[PDB]
Parts: structure tokens; sequence; C-alpha cells
């Protein structure tokens, strides 16, 4: 007999790790491969946060730590969150968590009950549904339009609300939109808020730094009065090219925190000690870095919605921040006779080699991301190859 | 209001780890503290792992991997496999997971629904009845004595399986216990378990390496039938003192493992990925280093488990390996009016300053877990120490 699996993880099924794993399979065959389905900076970790590294590995920080982070690491979170968001968190309402994906992950399982309602706006990242499922939480999700530049609205957000209804997702800049929300319409998604106090609101800060069209805010910049239930996620995988090492970090409510610590005690314990001294180097480290690699996504973002604007049906809402960026090939998929952008995807995919991801993997039919995380001389010729394509 | 808790996480209360943080926290003060609750070898990490986590920092491998394990590592566990311990697996069953912990915890809920039953034999290590928990399953505990060498037998794990019986850990050799199976006692546990088809079994092999009364054997060397309901869970964490790398791995069934992969996808992505090129390089190298911190424990358990032996109303089964060793102290409880093991440990760190974990944290009411992965002159102070307080 076959090996049963648990009922809970029949409710669930990562296409961008998938994306990626066919993509490396393919240029393993030796085939003319360009990846546009990735999810992290190509630039390298900078030079000073590997240094902390190997000192630390030198140095023999290879043990067990506090399950919630070294207390350096904490004390470096709580001086970001007041640095950078105007936040004031106390040691015993952080936690360092092995990425961002297992604050999120944690989260759920620390706080969801089966039967929940959680608000998922979509396009929303592909994780969110899954790790809300993974808690027999029920995901809700509010689709948007480019007319709204896929953001919701008040209106949408009440709507949605039930008396079932105990947290929101907010992704904000989005994966993979790249769009932000201003700091008005995060008012007014709080005054909605405010008007359903059962509600944890799961601010998803990880693209903070990598953002252009406006200084970064977030839902307790625009309405403090939630500080008390409110989760603010972040990391250093995008904004320091860390993705590898597993550093996020999360600061909320003590008992929330302390549950949520709770559960990574009985899953992984700390996350690797050489990667906390890591990301220690580099929350207290200079932002020179982040801005180089912010000022390379935001060239290659206007060069790649450049071109896309001009591809005669594609049509594209341009990115806040973010190495994503998210346009509707329903044109295309339409004149073709294709039968969703899941078919859209694979032929481009076998027809010149481009690998992106289809919109219906974060909940909008019909778009794709493009991540424009590799050089301009490759986005060039894959953009050549899309033009191709859908000429 | 404060922000309730998940019904799940209501369910568990780690106090091996808490004891560290307790220690951790008294030698802060100033005081002499010694730790005898330590759940790590002391040696470092060994040079040549460093090293090949140097070069991987240094060559730029600090992305995203495959979730469930680099190529190269799934590799060097399946060779492991075979080499160590004669069982042959395909790379589509083999998962590299953040530490064991994580083997452990992923297996729980990718197998178990609420109400199953999971036996779980006394001592046990902290965390099984707490992962089980998250997973709603029911913990059945086995109770174990000094005269049974504390390990099962199989007319208690008979008496134990009911149809609501799926899953057993079988943990050998054991923390907190340091005591092995025989691959006798394996088969006659075996012969049990194949009457009972629905009892997944669950080998934790962490401690393989370090036992030196016999040559390390678990459930499939016995019962070679078993395999295709067995997950094998090991790691590198305590072979090549790298508890703070987070670096477990399993093998078992294809369905099971791929759903394992599926909950560690949407938890906390691939382990670190300098972690798991650090881990290649200590799966694939020598045995030396393990031998040489084998033989450190060795030593250092005959010097505690003579001491044990001397001190009156201390009554001490010797270790088959590991770095722990569990002798009952109820005779000290009895004789002082203690109320328990709790007590008598809160008693001997305030009076004397030793920090060790109380037996009835794993689920031995009376004893006490000694480890002995620090260095044989603080073993003699703690011993010293200890002899004073139960005089
Ligand atoms: C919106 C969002 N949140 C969280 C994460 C988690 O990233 P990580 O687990 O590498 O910290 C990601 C993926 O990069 C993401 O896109
Ligand atoms: C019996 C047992 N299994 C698994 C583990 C997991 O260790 P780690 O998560 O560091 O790999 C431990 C703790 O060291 C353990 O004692």
């Amino acid at each position: 007999m076959d090996i049963a699996l648990a009922k809970r993880v029949q409710k669930v099924k990562s296409p961008t790790l998938a994306v990626a794993a066919k993509a490396a399979q393919m240029k393993a065959q030796g085939l003319d491969i360009i990846g546009l389905g990735t999810g992290e900076p190509d630039f390298d970790t900078p030079q000073h946060i590997k240094l902390a590294a190997i000192s630390a590995i030198e140095a023999g920080d290879t043990k067990y730590t506090a399950v919630d982070g070294i207390v350096e690491l904490k004390e470096a979170v709580k001086n970001k969150f007041k640095r950078d968001n105007e936040l004031d968190y106390q040691l015993n309402q952080i936690l360092v968590s092995v990425g961002g994906k297992q604050s999120c992950y944690n989260l759920c399982q620390a706080y969801l009950n089966p039967g929940d309602e959680v608000i998922i706006p979509a396009p929303y990242w592909v994780s969110y549904p899954d790790m809300v499922l993974l808690a027999d939480g029920v995901p809700v999700i509010i689709e948007t339009t480019p007319a709204q530049r896929y953001k919701i609205n008040a209106q949408q957000l009440e709507q949605a609300i039930t008396p079932k209804t105990r947290m929101i997702f907010l992704n904000s800049p989005s994966n993979p939109s790249g769009i932000a929300y201003t700091q008005n319409e995060l008012k007014e998604l709080g005054d909605v808020l405010k008007k359903h106090p059962q509600i944890l609101i799961a601010t998803d800060d990880m693209y903070e730094h990598i953002i252009w069209s406006q200084p970064f805010t977030n839902i307790l910049n625009a309405c403090p009065e939630l500080y008390d239930r409110t989760i603010v996620l972040n990391g250093v995988s995008k904004a320091y090219a860390m993705t590898g090492w597993r550093i996020g970090y999360a600061a909320g409510p003590a008992p929330l925190i302390n549950a949520m610590k709770t559960i990574q005690s009985q899953s992984t314990s700390n996350p690797c000690s050489i990667a906390q001294r890591a990301a220690v180097a580099a929350l207290n480290g200079s932002n020179e870095s982040i801005e180089e690699m912010v000022n390379a996504f935001h060239q290659r973002h206007d060069y790649v919605a450049d071109r896309l604007q001009s591809i005669d049906g594609i049509e594209v809402i341009p990115a806040d921040g973010t190495f994503y960026i998210f346009p509707s090939v329903q044109a295309i998929i339409e004149k073709r006779g294709y039968a969703n952008d899941i078919e859209f995807s694979e032929k481009l995919l076998n027809e010149v080699g481009v690998a992106l991801v289809p919109g219906s993997a974060f909940g909008t039919e019909g778009c794709i991301r493009i991540s424009f995380a590799t050089g301009i001389d490759t986005l060039k010729d894959a953009l050549n190859r899309l033009q191709r394509f859908c000429s």
C-alpha cells in the first residue's frame, strides 16, 4: 500500500519554485533558456555581509542560539524598525525566522483556527493561500484589475469581510505586480479595518527597500491606532540579496510573537547561526549596497516596461518597485485561441525559451509575472524573443 | 484586547531550550554556573567543513536552491545511507530539511490527521509529543523503567497499539537515556509492527555515529520488510558538531517525502545554501573527526557514570552512546521531601549552580538528564557539586 497523505496537505498544490526547477532542468539539457521567473536578486550577497559570515564561521559560531534569534540580531531588528519605519518594538515583540516565508507560516500556525477566513488580495504571492490552507483557514480572494492598478479599494475590502474574517495579508510593494499602496490608500483600508477588530493585519514589507516611485509606507504609518493588532513581516532576503541564507523577521503583539516562537521551537529551532551573524552585518551596515541594487532594478524596470508597451497585444501597468512587472497578455491569448495563461507560458517557453510565471498562479488570469533580476543584456534578448513570439 | 492564540498552539508547552536560556541568563548575571543541560557537542564544526562553507560563501552560493536540497547533498545522503546503513534510496525518496527537528515536524504535518495516535516511548525527546500535538495527533506514551534499560518490549508495544495508531517514533540511541536497542530487540518490535500495517515507522537515527557499546543498527537492518512503511530520520547536527547550521535529512516512501517537501515549500523553502554545502563536505568527508568526538564522549561518559554510581541515592544505567546519561535521583527526592524532579533540579541549580534537565520533561519522573558535552575538568567540578548537594 502507498503511504497516505494527511488531509491538510491534500488541500495544497509552489508554482514559482516549480518554474525555477523546470528552467534549471531545460538549461541542464543544453537548451537556450532565459529565466524571467526568478524570485531573487541576481546580485550576490554584499561583501561586508559575506565577511561577517566568514568571521562567524572562523569564530566557531556554529551552535544552537536562542530560538527567536541572537540578541545582537533582535536588537538590530528593533533598531531597524525604529530607524526606517518609526515603529517602537520591545525585544519580546520580535521573532527571527527561517526566511520571511517561515514568519508567515509560523503566523498562520500560531493564530488561525480551522474555518477562519483570511483576506488575500489578488494578485497574491503564491504562498499566501497555501499557508492559510495548511492551518485549515479559508482564503478569501479579492480580485483586482489594471484599472485599479491591481490594488483593492475600501468598498471591496468591506464587502469581502464576514464575521469569520480573522486576518488579512497586505503586501506592498507587491509580489507579483510591483505596485505599492500610497499612504492615503492604506489610510482608507485602515478605516475599514478599524470597523472589524477581530482582523489581525499581517503587513508583508519584504520588498520595503526595493521601491522608487514613492517612499515606502505601511499600514501602521498610515494608521498608528492599528499597532496592537498588526504584525510586521520583513527580512533580509530581497534588500540584501540574501535569499539562500534564510533569515526573516517579524514584530508584533507579544503573545502572538511568543506563540509563533513556540511553533518555531517545535519545527526548526533557531535559524542558521552563521546566517544570523550575516544578517546583523546587513541590518547594521550601510544602505549603499541596497541603493546600488535598487537603482539597477529601477533602470531595468523602465526598459522592460517600455519594451512591453511597444508589443501589440500586451498591456502593462508600470511597477512602483520590486524586481517584478505584471503585464496582461490576454489579447495574445484570445487572438491565438490559447486556453489560458498556462498555455501561453508553456508555448512561450517551448517556442522561444523564455521562462516566466503565469498570472493565474497569483490569482489573476491572463497576466504573466516577468522578473528583471537579470542583466539588461539578457532582458534585451528575452524581450526580443517575447516580441517575436507575440508577433 | 489581547491577540488570541490558535487552539493548536494552546495544546503545547520546549524545556530543553528553556533550561539553556535560564543557564545562559544566570551566567550573564555573573554566577558560577555549570551547564549540564546542553543538547549539542562542545566541539566546534570540523575545519574541513568550515572551509567548504567559506568556499561556498566566496563562490556566491547565496541563492535559493531546490527546496529539498542541492543535488550534491541529496546524492551525498543517498550514498551515506547505502555506505553506512545498507539502505537503497532514490533521489525522489530523500528530503533535506532545516535540522532533523524539521524532518520530524514536516513528517507530522505531511502524514498525521486529527485524532491519529502516535506511539512515543518514554523517556522521549521533548519535542516528539509537541510535534504530534501540533498536527492534532494523540501522543500515546509507553513508560519504561531502569530494569528494562529504558527500552520498550514487544508486549508493551502491542498493548499500546489501537486501531487509531498510525505512527511510532523509534529513537535509538536515545535522547535522553543514551541507550540503544540491539538488533534482536528491534526484530521483536518489528514482528509486532508487521501485525499493524497502518503504522508508519519513524526511526530517528540522529545519534547513529555516537555509539560505543555496539554497532549501530536500526529497524530496517533488523526487519528489511518494513522498508515500504518506514521513514529514516537523520542529520549532521550531532555527528559533525553542526547544530547551529540546521541541516537534517530523511529518506522514505516517495509520496510521503513529496508531501513533506510540500510542507517545507510553504514554510521555509530550502535550508541555508551555505549550510547545505557544508553538509556535503561532512557526509563525503572522512569519519576521523566523528571518531575523535565520539571517543571523547565515551571517556567522559565512563567517568560520569562511575561518579554517579558512587553517590548514595543516585541509581544509573550506563549509556550505549550519545552525550547523555539519565540517572534516577528518586531516592534523593524522597529523603528530602522534594515534590518531584523539577524541585530537585531547581534546588540543585540554586544551591550549587549545576543546570540539568528534569526527567519529567522526557516523561520519566525522578530521573535527570546529564549531558557530558563539556570538558572533563568541568564534569569533575559539576559531579563534585552534585555529590555535595546530594550528601
Ligand atoms: C511577498 C513575499 N513575502 C515573503 C517572501 C519570503 O522570502 P524569504 O522566505 O526568502 O525571506 C517572498 C519571497 O521572496 C515574497 O515574495
Ligand atoms: C532525538 C533527536 N532527534 C532530532 C533532533 C534534532 O536535532 P537538529 O534539529 O539540530 O538536527 C534532536 C536534537 O538534537 C534529538 O535529540
